[PDB]
C-alpha cells in the first residue's frame, strides 16, 4: 500500500525542543522556597512577553558539565565566569525577595537590548 508507510496504530514520536533559542541554568541547591521562587518568577516573566526558552536547574558544579548549549547561567556566587564566555550572572538581590521588583526591570531592559 506504499512500501511500508503510514502508521494507523500511532506515531509515538519524540520531539527535540531542547533548543528553541536560548537555554539558561539555575544553580542553588535543592528546594528552600528560593528555587521555587526563581523558577516560577523567571517562567512567568519569560511567558509574559512570550519569550520561548528553556530553564534548567543544576548544582554548584554541574552547569560546567551541562554547558553544552547554554545561553545564560545563574549561579549563587560560586563560579568565576572567567572561562571562555559563559554568560552567567548572580541573582544576589533576586534572593533577597525585596530587590527583585527593581532588578527585574533592569534584567528585562538588557534582555531586550
Amino acid at each position: 500500500m506504499g512500501s511500508s508507510h503510514h502508521h494507523h496504530h500511532h506515531h509515538h514520536e519524540n520531539l527535540y525542543f531542547q533548543g528553541s533559542k536560548r537555554k539558561i541554568i539555575v544553580a542553588c541547591g535543592g528546594a528552600v522556597a528560593t528555587s521555587t521562587m526563581a523558577a516560577e518568577e523567571i517562567k512567568e516573566l519569560c511567558q509574559s512577553h512570550n519569550i520561548p526558552v528553556e530553564l534548567i536547574q543544576c548544582r554548584v558544579n554541574e552547569i560546567e558539565t551541562y554547558m553544552d548549549g547554554v545561553h545564560l547561567i545563574c549561579t549563587t556566587a560560586r563560579v568565576d565566569r572567567s572561562f571562555g564566555d559563559i554568560p552567567l550572572v548572580h541573582g544576589m538581590p533576586f534572593v533577597s525577595g525585596v530587590g527583585i521588583e527593581a532588578l527585574q526591570n533592569k534584567i528585562l531592559t538588557i534582555l531586550q537590548g
